[PDB]
């Protein structure tokens, strides 16, 4: 009942009781909130409320102190004081940012903005304040009840009326009824149980809602830059594998965090399990937010690093198949790869923190709260996507505000920046460099010649508001029978429901935008299907054709994306 206030840190007993969170406010501060905002009511030991008999007023503005107890207007004896009064609430020990925060209901990406151009004790109040609201926003959504059990991969689900009914792609788990999470996606709907269950009638579904932990630890520490390499113990016998690194490797061990930015096929993975052989004696925690990021640096370990000295960190809530390769759950071993979300309480001399674009300030804070280190690195791209924000619905979030890191990479650049790419045709790295890099993202392959585009508007249809274009999935097919070296192709698109039309269609394996990012393959094809915000957002589109290593074919919707395509153009 009695902390430090949440804006200037002095001690307080006042906690708002509006505020979702019911953060600490000191006396100036608490005013500033109560007198400008809906919020009214002030906690204490006890609630600021009227202590007489049936009295209903809890408007701490509307409240006195008579003697150790508090009355309104109506009730307060001769002798009292206003609650509110000179700048301040009575308590012991005796904002515009603040007041929008506490306030917003997380739908306008001015509120995402405002949560990363705050101070650093708002930045965790917002990222609390936002998954809070996030996880209530879930219990929004109706129940899904099994009518019928068609096939092991199809049923029927009946929706409760009254509420409405989640979007049915990946990125929304259920929990069946406790029956293992299961997903959906498109009567005849197609279902996929984690736990191979026989799905029986009347089993229902809903979104797992876990509650929101208070935070401690800052996004990022205080930075601290040293005169010599600090903590860590260089070799003197590095592989010209991970020559090129050892300059960034060296800035790594003399300052307390450092950014990497890395363009699709840079070199990331290579500088983060190059950065335990240039310091072999380093104990490095591995984490990104997803499993298949952690996975992904796990694979690059394997290659380079003793199998020995790594464990892959699993959750006994185990939600998707991962890692198998190393001794799972050995939170002492030298090399610890490990979900932000499953990270035990422990030591390292480095932390790696991977794929930073898709972290929120909420991530950013746990690993600092669940990891003391000597060194922390930032690796990703801030021109690749962001987590999705379910609450978001108005304005466009910029990669300037996607967390602390990505804000530092777009304002003083990042620390470290791998300028090469090897993954991609020179048509390829060329456009996206233009687009996204300020023309500082470089070639290595020659351009392929197997790089085309088509602008083809096509007609667009809707599975409730994920989009499907036939036409352009027709243009596709047609191209595949002139063209069938690209049947090994794996169709992406902005959309599910037009992966969906594409699978039963083409037959090519399927994969958005999103699914696809940290992925590559020999050849892609992309149709864009709409011309929206979604489709038309240049860190989808940058991400969408640096997946590609030898061939891209994209189906274009939009005449701006589709001119800086630095493609050869098709006719039909
Ligand atoms: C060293 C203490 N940490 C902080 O500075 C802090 C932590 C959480 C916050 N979020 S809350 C409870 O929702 O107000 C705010 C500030
Ligand atoms: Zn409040
Ligand atoms: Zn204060
Ligand atoms: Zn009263």
């Amino acid at each position: 009942a009695v902390g430090a206030c949440v804006l200037c840190n002095s001690q307080t007993s006042l906690r708002c009781g509006a505020c979702i969170r019911r953060p600490f406010l000191c006396c100036k501060c608490c005013y500033d909130h109560v007198i400008s905002t809906s919020h009214k009511l002030v906690l204490s030991v006890n609630p600021y409320v009227c202590n007489a008999p049936g009295c209903d007023v809890t408007d701490v503005t509307q409240l006195y102190l008579g003697g150790m107890s508090y009355y309104c207007k109506s009730h307060k004896p001769p002798i009292s004081f206003p609650l509110c009064a000179n700048g301040q609430v009575f308590g012991l020990y005796k904002v515009t940012d603040f007041n929008a925060i506490a306030t917003c209901d997380w739908t306008n990406a001015g509120d995402y903005i405002l949560a990363n151009t705050c101070t650093e004790r708002l930045k965790l109040f917002a990222a609390e304040t936002l998954k809070a609201t996030e996880e209530t926003f879930k219990l929004s959504y109706g129940i899904a009840t099994v009518r019928e059990v068609l096939s092991d991969r199809e049923l029927h689900l009946s929706w409760e009326v009254g509420k409405p009914r989640p979007p049915l792609n990946r990125n929304y788990v259920f929990t069946g009824y406790q029956i293992g999470e299961y997903t959906f996606e498109k009567d005849a709907v197609v279902y996929r149980g984690t736990t191979t269950y026989k799905l029986n009638v009347g089993d229902y579904f809903v979104l797992t809602s876990h509650t929101v932990m208070p935070l401690s630890a800052p996004t990022l520490v205080p930075q601290e830059h040293y005169v010599r390499i600090t903590g860590l113990y260089p070799t003197l016998n590095i592989s010209d594998e991970f020559s090129s690194n050892v300059a960034n490797y060296q800035k790594v061990g003399m300052q307390k965090y450092s950014t990497l930015q890395g363009p699709p096929g840079t070199g990331k993975s290579h500088f983060a399990i190059g950065l335990a052989l240039y310091y072999p004696s380093a104990r490095i925690v591995y984490t990104a937010c997803s499993h298949a990021a952690v996975d992904a640096l796990c694979e690059k370990a394997l290659k380079y690093l003793p199998i020995d000295k790594c464990s892959r960190i699993i959750p006994a809530r185990a939600r998707v198949e991962c890692f198998d390769k190393f001794k799972v759950n050995s939170t002492l071993e030298q090399y610890v790869f490990c979900t932000v979300n499953a990270l035990p309480e422990t030591t390292a001399d480095i932390v790696v923190f991977d794929e930073i674009s898709m972290a929120t300030n909420y991530d950013l804070s746990v690993v600092n709260a669940r990891l003391r280190a000597k060194h922390y690195v930032y690796i990703g791209d801030p021109a690749q996507l962001p987590a999705p924000r379910t609450l978001l619905t108005k304005g466009t979030l910029e990669p300037e505000y996607f967390n602390s890191v990505c804000r530092l990479m777009k304002t003083i650049g990042p620390d470290m920046f791998l300028g090469t790419c090897r993954r991609c045709p020179a048509e390829i790295v060329d456009t996206v460099s233009a687009l996204v890099y300020d023309n500082k993202l470089k070639a290595h392959k020659d351009k392929s010649a197997q790089c085309f585009k088509m602008f083809y508007k096509g007609v667009i249809t809707h599975d409730v508001s994920s989009a499907i274009n036939r036409p352009q999935i027709g243009v596709v097919r047609e191209f595949l029978t002139r063209n069938p070296a690209w049947r090994k192709a794996v169709f992406i698109s902005p959309y599910n429901s037009q992966n969906a039309v594409a699978s039963k269609i083409l037959g090519l394996p399927t994969q958005t935008v999103d699914s696809s990012q940290g992925s590559e393959y020999d050849y892609v094809i992309f149709t864009q299907t709409t011309e929206t915000a979604h489709s038309c957002n240049v860190n989808r589109f940058n991400v969408a054709i640096t997946r590609a290593k030898v061939g891209i074919l994209c189906i274009m919707s939009d005449r701006d994306l589709y001119d800086k395509l630095q493609f050869t153009s098709l006719e039909i």
